[PDB]
């Protein structure tokens, strides 16, 4: 109730590989000597905030940006800015002319990092919109024309509602395009119909990510990769 | 020369956290989305001597999933054992795809070859009976720019990636894909030394330590290092 924190999570200190060696190996021998000053700083300075855990790692962003470019993309959406390290990433990647349409509840978050995306040169291609995803992804449905459907989405907002993010992105991005899930291993812990002693909110997310990882691989409007990489990411390709 | 498959030390070692993580993923996200002939080819290579370095489910979706997303047509794949990532990216090529296969031992490829035929994708696949670099030295020699490969899957003698990589990052387009497999070599290039591997398991480990360094300094490529499978290393082309 009424007081002032991220350990009563249970989950936090975990990670999907078998080392935390393994994992400082792939980062500083792979991923920090790609990663763009400005993504840099932005990750530095989140490191520092109560809700570190939450940011997407370096190695992940930079399978992201692989992924933007390899399949061209140029118009996208993103789900769950925090500071906005999936967002930058996003934004270096994209050509010139892309455009991004950004949706979180926080601004408080964003502003951590918008200095960072500033000084990146990349602010013009960001719309962020400050909102719950849902009323947003709705009211694109009603909006958007086939000629305006995005490339490719990145959902790593409230991880207890996939499945409603699910239903209205399959028709907001384009055939062909990809929709990304994040945290779809969430630590591990989907490996098990029951585990113990995790806080509410992260045994919430745990049963929704069993369920939506079972509901994605039957789903016939997509094909799937699930990557053990980061927290785990679904990929997600738009058959019709 | 004087001094086999079951010398190798680190065979059964995951780089995930739990042999239960890793069978999730596959039960629960790869195994009900693998062709039935993917199976089939999965399932036989799993009983042969060399079982340890077939490609695993999960890895074989995500190569199909980078195929289709970016619209790969002509791909180049060195290093094919029974053939699953083989048949992974033919049936993920469009019915006018073109593979370019390679490998010393055919006799592994007719293994796989009942189920690459009976998928009906066959006619994708020009395989060569040969050592890798003389057939890309003859293909950069021959190669027209109008005719690179959108896609290379590097999967062979692993002491010699970063020759292929000489050669592929000349036979890929601009903007085009190399993957290099086996990356993280089971966890062990996590340190400068790892005890206990055979004397070939360690001559790879130091192959892809100083590989990786390579790969992140190369500025003729865009890099990507993913925790999949034993590690996959995507490369695109930039000039
Ligand atoms: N219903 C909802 N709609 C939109 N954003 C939400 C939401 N519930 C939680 N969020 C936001 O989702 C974010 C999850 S953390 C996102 C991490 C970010 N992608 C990165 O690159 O590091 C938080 O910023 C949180 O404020
Ligand atoms: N110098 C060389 N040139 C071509 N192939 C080679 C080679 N050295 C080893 N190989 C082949 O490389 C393969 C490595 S195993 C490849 C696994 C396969 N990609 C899969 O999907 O399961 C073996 O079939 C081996 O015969
Ligand atoms: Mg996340
Ligand atoms: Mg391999």
């Amino acid at each position: 109730g009424p007081g002032m924190s991220i350990d009563d999570y249970s989950l936090v200190h975990k990670n999907i590989l078998h080392s935390e060696d393994l994992l400082k190996y792939i980062l500083e021998t792979s991923a920090y000597p790609r990663e763009h000053e400005q993504l840099k700083g932005l990750r530095e300075v989140t490191e520092k905030h109560e809700w570190s855990s939450a940011l997407v790692p370096a190695d992940e962003g930079l399978f992201l940006s692989m992924l933007l470019k390899l399949m061209n993309a140029k118009r996208t959406i993103e789900i769950g800015v925090y500071t906005g390290y999936s967002l930058l990433t996003t934004a270096l990647a994209l050509p010139e002319d892309g455009k991004i349409t950004a949706i979180d509840v926080n601004k408080s978050y964003y502003e951590i990092g918008l200095p960072f995306i500033q000084k990146a040169g990349v602010e013009h291609k960001i719309n962020f919109i400050e909102s719950e995803a849902l009323p947003v992804l709705d009211q694109m449905l009603e909006e958007m024309k086939e000629e305006d459907l995005y490339d490719y989405a990145f959902v790593d907002a409230d991880k207890s509602n996939y499945a409603n993010y699910h239903e209205r992105l399959v028709k907001l991005v384009r055939i062909g395009g990809a929709i990304l899930y994040d945290n779809t291993l969430w630590y591990g812990s989907v490996a098990y119909p029951e585990y113990p002693g995790l806080h509410p909110e992260e045994e919430v997310a745990r049963l929704s990510f069993r369920n939506l990882n079972t509901f994605l691989a039957a789903d016939p409007r997509v094909e799937i990769s699930q990557v053990s990489i980061g927290d785990g990411v679904t990929i997600c390709r738009r058959l019709y």
